[PDB]
């Protein structure tokens, strides 16, 4: 599924991401835009052999099992394919574990490079929330 910007903001708010660990909703919408272009089916392979999955590009080295990332962990206890669903619940629940892990949203390279320190409220402007 490719979400609209406001549709995704609404879904994320419903799932408890607005101000989760102090990160306002716009941060999450911005991260999703630049990680996946709001596409739940996005995948990208990394040089180390791991793959990033779904709307928030969650990585198989640590967070999910894809059966092809040797010696990896599965800290979210889910198959990586669950992160590609039209239902964002699994992605949100895993993202909450990631952002609690110590480096906050800096875990997402696109967030650090393209959202951090910018006017992220713009991402939710105009939306019925
Ligand atoms: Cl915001
Ligand atoms: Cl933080």
């Amino acid at each position: 599924k490719v979400f609209g910007r406001c549709e995704l903001a609404a879904a994320m708010k419903r799932h408890g991401l607005d101000n989760y660990r102090g990160y306002s909703l716009g941060n999450w919408v911005c991260a999703a835009k630049f990680e996946s272009n709001f596409n739940t089916q996005a995948t990208n392979r990394n040089t180390d052999g791991s793959t990033d999955y779904g709307i928030l590009q969650i990585n198989s080295r640590w967070w999910c099992n894809d059966g092809r990332t040797p010696g990896s962990r599965n800290l979210c206890n889910i198959p990586c394919s669950a992160l590609l669903s039209s239902d964002i619940t699994a992605s949100v629940n895993c993202a909450k574990k990631i952002v609690s892990d110590g480096n906050g949203m800096n875990a997402w390279v696109a967030w650090r490079n393209r959202c951090k320190g910018t006017d992220v409220q713009a991402w939710i402007r105009g939306c019925r929330l």
